């Protein structure tokens, strides 16, 4: 396979400035050009796109600019001899910093301070409220690249780190890995429980009223996975009842989070709008994978993040 | 000198529950007991206190529960042969985590998301706004115990760390140490400038309109030193002008920060109420010190944090 051209599908606009992404791909070796919705693709063509189009199967190579290609018919890709790659594995830094910020927010009480700032109010916290992350336990549920991002920053801040993954196999910076059938054991002693798994059949609704009952009443839940990993009504009830102290939520069962949701009005909930992975450099991070795989097509090495 | 007894001034209450403090002193070797705001103290008497009291000069040993000493008559403790210590060196964890939280707040935009939560509003940041700390420069001004706590967490989160101190000698986790006369050089390329120096003659007003001019316009000031290290009206002007982007301020020229201060109303300022060192275990931290120093009195070693 010899790559003549790189096409930037207009669908990348849903995650970044297409113009800025073309700039970041301008040192590739190959013409890069903004593709319309009316484009045929010959051999020699690489497409970079957000979502799927059927026209792409006449190209040599498609790179999905997302981690997730549930938009993309994997069988039909195999059929055409069209290579498919994705952008899995570049979100550990943004997401792990978001999560460390959530945790430091709760520990140091930044969110209450910000509420007070609205009201020009010098309100001192109660003695019992401020704590430090150093020595506290975090449980990270899911230990692929997202969770490892959380783990590394939690360990950097001196946290005791445990987690949950399917294999039960050790992971750098995690003291104890549990299998998913010991979820309750893993979360029982954690100050924070962080959700960082893909949404599957197996993970949908895994965090519900019984998990909130096992969790410590001073503990907080972080969701940076998908909304339906959590049973959202049970979260509301667990918050109302004091089964857990609070939550930081980046994802929800319906997004945008409807205005009438009770989740907005808990003091110890942080709502963020599906931005835990937002970065002003997303274009450079995707462009670096594109570049890596161009240089890999030219030496004959296999592609990073190959689906089919 | 043979220590019979430990007493606890009533106005340690102004920083911690003295009951919790007595618990944490109950593995000492020597009887522990609460003091009234008039008590007399013989030979073998140890007092722990917030502020100064003259009835305590009849005791052997006073431990200030603050980092500061400036509200103590340093001379007169000489005369009666009364040892004086403070609580310097125990704030690097709390303050370092508060600063990491400030920086993660600006980089991930949590403060703007929290303002949106008040309004039940799904407000995505602009593409250009969210960034990561990994790879960005922080300059820590003052590399004593406070600054080192900032340094270690910023280095662990992958930041490029430089700093300023008098000697200019190496400090662990700092790439470049500058002397105070190269302050402008030190802050010119920093995304965050962090103030962690004592207020002295030399440091009063060291950050003012010329320093805000030299600083990058996307940079933020953090102040966890004292308000008057900064010329507050020049900070306001620098914020109004866009000389810098924002600030996180824990300390002010007048505390409580008056209601009419314009610092409350900048979006990219975080006000916090002199709480960057708040911890619900402050009692355990000061307790630790007390125990170190009575064991040092009994084997004739020199006292930790001794002024007089
Ligand atoms: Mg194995
Ligand atoms: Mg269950
Ligand atoms: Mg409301
Ligand atoms: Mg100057
Ligand atoms: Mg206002
Ligand atoms: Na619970
Ligand atoms: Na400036």
């Amino acid at each position: 396979m010899h790559i003549e051209r790189l096409a930037v599908d207009e669908s990348v606009g849903r995650a970044m400035p297409p113009q800025r992404f073309i700039e970041a791909l301008s040192d590739l070796g190959v013409p890069v050009e903004f593709a319309g919705e009316d484009e045929q693709f010959g051999p020699g063509d690489a497409v970079a796109s957000f979502g799927h189009r059927d026209a792409f199967l006449d190209a040599d190579w498609v790179h999905c600019i997302r981690a997730g290609y549930d938009e993309f018919p994997v069988g039909v890709y195999e059929e055409a001899g069209t290579y498919l790659t994705n952008s899995t594995g570049i979100h550990g830094t943004t997401v792990g910093e978001t999560v460390a910020g959530y945790m430091l927010t709760f520990a140091r009480r930044l969110h209450a301070y910000r509420d007070a700032q609205h009201d020009h109010a010098w309100d001192l916290p109660r003695y019992e409220e401020p704590f430090t992350l150093a020595g506290e336990r975090v449980c990270v549920v899911g230990l692929g690249t997202l969770g490892r991002g959380v783990v590394d920053r939690a360990a950097a801040l001196g946290m005791e780190v445990v987690g949950v993954r399917r294999s039960g196999d050790p992971v750098d910076n995690v003291s104890t890995v549990y299998t998913p059938d010991r979820l309750h054991e893993a979360i029982a002693d954690a100050r924070f429980v962080v959700l960082a798994t893909p949404l599957t059949d197996e993970t949908e609704g895994m965090v519900a009223a019984p998990e909130f009952e096992t969790m410590r009443e001073d503990a907080s839940l972080v969701n940076v996975a998908r909304g339906p990993v959590v049973v959202e009504s049970d979260l509301v009830a667990a918050l109302d009842s004091g089964d857990i102290a609070g939550a930081a939520l980046d994802v929800f069962s319906e997004e945008p989070l409807p205005e009438d949701s009770p989740l907005w009005d808990f003091e110890d909930v942080l709502i963020t709008p599906h931005v835990s992975a937002a970065t002003s450099k997303y274009h450079e991070d995707v462009a670096a994978l594109i570049r890596e795989n161009i240089e890999k097509i030219a030496t004959g090495d296999e592609l990073t993040n190959r689906v089919v």
